[PDB]
């Protein structure tokens, strides 16, 4: 049932940490945590084609209680459409708890901490689940809080370039995409659960209904309604929908070759804004404990592959290896958060941490105690990454 849980991708629920030197800062990016579905596209997609079997009644004894099911979630999720579940706020008292049980010193007296997020109201009502969380962890906190549209070009860059726009829209991925769920998703035996005479079906329109269907089930689990549909598909089937929800994910948005590195290279603002406001605090320009900043996954997953985290940055030229090398839900689950702890050590060195889901993750160069790498090396690799993301964005316009 770990497996089940995977096979969601980016939409599985954050997973479960345990709490166990003190840094003098950390700098963090985090997704909204768990939410509702934000179309409701996939829900009428089944429904339509479930109504209109039991039109000359084409309904199977479970397609009728399936379409039941759809017609609850339907008034379930009206008016709650991409809104954080209380799951996701749970899961963000969780890494705020967390964080501060770990580093009571860090947040300790009147220590300064800043939060920004986006505009959209699930990530600054992640934000607030967070900053409350932190606030009665120690209400002596000094709080600067606030979001929206002027943190666009750093938490929202992949709206702001053009030719990135273009390619998420209408680049060559999309057929290899549209090639491979043809491939791994065969809708005729979970049709048939459903509907009499499934094999009537143009293939395009049964696996329309299937890839619906499961992104129905994918994200109830993130809802906190007490309803699950992961038994309406094997866990072979779950698998290969995985699989294809995963090569999307890689070619739409991260290293894979047929991006050419676009998708990675938006996300240069971030990471240099990551080093401002690290090198500030480092320097006594700034005196704030920590950074925050609350956001999507469209922003972890660039972000975490230009870092250069091992793995993440992979590019693999054939698609059907993809899912061997690169894992969506390890990178950007609900919550995904990504957090650099930053340490003072008795010779004034600065070391820094690095955790992906707190868990520490690797960077491809050497320490001599790993998981603390040196502040020094860290950033001259990173300015290193942005100046190839530079190069990169100079090829397309």
């Amino acid at each position: 049932q770990t497996k089940i849980q995977k096979y969601a991708g980016t939409a599985m629920p954050y997973p479960n940490r345990t709490d166990s030197m003190t840094p003098f800062y950390i700098n963090h990016l985090g997704r909204h945590g768990a939410r509702f579905p934000t179309s409701r596209k996939a829900l009428d997609k089944v429904e339509k084609v479930l109504v209109s079997a039991q039109q000359e009644n084409g309904l199977t004894s479970e397609g009728m209680a399936l379409l039941s099911m759809i017609r609850r979630l339907s008034r379930l999720f009206d008016g709650q459409w991409g809104k954080l579940s209380k799951l996701g706020e749970t899961e963000q008292e969780g890494i705020a708890g967390r964080m501060i049980r770990n580093y009571p010193q860090l947040f300790s007296n009147s220590a300064k901490i800043e939060a920004i997020a986006t505009y959209v109201p699930r990530s600054i009502n992640s934000m607030d689940a967070f900053l409350s969380c932190m606030i009665r962890h120690n209400p002596a906190l000094q709080v600067q809080r606030s979001e929206g549209k002027q943190y666009n070009h750093i938490l929202r860059f992949f709206d702001l370039n053009k030719s990135y726009v273009n390619y998420k829209e209408k680049g060559d991925w999309l057929p290899i995409y549209k090639a491979f769920v043809h491939k791994k998703i065969s809708p005729v035996p979970i049709m048939k659960k459903f509907l009499l005479n499934p094999e009537q079906y143009l293939d395009k329109e049964a696996e329309e209904f299937v890839m619906a269907l499961f992104s129905v089930a994918a994200i109830l689990p993130d809802t906190s309604i007490p309803l699950n549909l992961e038994d309406l598909f094997t866990l072979d089937e779950w698998h290969r929908y995985w699989q294809t929800q995963n090569l999307r994910w890689y070619m739409s948005k991260s290293s894979a070759p047929v991006g050419k590195m676009l998708p990675v290279a938006i996300a240069w603002p971030l990471l240099s804004e990551f080093i401002r406001s690290a090198q500030e605090v480092i320097s006594g320009k700034s005196d704030y404990q920590a950074n925050f900043r609350f956001a999507h996954a469209e922003t972890v997953i660039p972000f975490v592959s230009l870092m250069g985290i091992e793995k993440t940055d992979v590019q693999v030229c054939r698609p059907d290896s993809v899912s061997v090398y690169w894992k969506d839900y390890e990178i950007s689950p609900m919550a995904a958060n990504v957090q650099w702890l930053f340490y003072r050590d008795r010779d004034q060195r600065i070391w820094v941490k690095i955790l992906l889901n707190e868990e520490a993750a690797a960077l491809p160069i050497s320490t001599a105690c790993f998981p603390y790498y040196s502040w020094e090396k860290t950033r001259i690799f990173f300015n290193q990454r942005i100046e190839m993301a530079k190069k990169t964005l100079s090829v397309f316009n």
